[PDB]
């Protein structure tokens, strides 16, 4: 129940939900549908969940996706079509994570040769989808992480290689 834990498991669907979105846009009419056995195809999401869950049983493993997902459905990132197992399933907005692209796009861009850091982007992200009905944030480390490397194999983003350490003071 932790607002940590939260964040962590909602940017693992966050990521999940994005690469099926642009899978499924690829591949094709007008909408796209996934369903929640397509999401639990993530290792991560898995290892995630099961810090505090028993998650070896699918049912188990469905049903606490399912719960981290009513958020999304409340924010309008996700909208639930198929309601009785086998078949839940959820219509993905498109707008909703275009959106992520034009914001995350533009706060980078705006930076110029200064460029910015991973938490600089994960913090714009997050003030400008302003989600303030959830009570914590969607946005994880992860997911921003997935977000620049997307960028960077289009070309949009350099990422350097330099990174900065530490003495450690005893
Ligand atoms: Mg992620």
């Amino acid at each position: 129940n932790s607002l940590k834990y939260k964040e962590l498991i909602a940017g693992e669907l966050m990521r999940i939900t994005h690469k099926l979105l642009i899978q499924k846009l690829q591949q094709q009419k007008k909408e796209v549908i996934i369903k929640i056995q397509e999401i639990a195809k993530d290792q991560q999401l898995y290892d995630t969940l099961s810090i505090q869950y028993q998650v070896d049983q699918k049912e188990q493993y469905y049903a606490k996706i399912a719960q981290s997902l009513e958020d999304f459905v409340s924010i309008s990132a996700l909208k639930m079509v198929s309601y009785i197992y086998p078949n839940i399933s959820y219509q993905v907005s498109i707008g909703f994570f275009q959106n992520i692209l034009d914001i995350a796009t533009k706060t980078v861009k705006d930076r110029g040769a200064l460029g910015c850091n991973y938490k600089y982007l994960k913090d714009k992200l997050t003030k400008a989808l302003n989600l303030q009905q959830i009570s914590y944030p969607l946005i994880s480390e992860s997911y921003i992480s997935y977000l620049v490397h997307l960028f960077q194999d289009f070309n949009i983003i350099e990422i350097e290689n330099e990174h900065k350490f530490y003495y450690k003071q005893a």
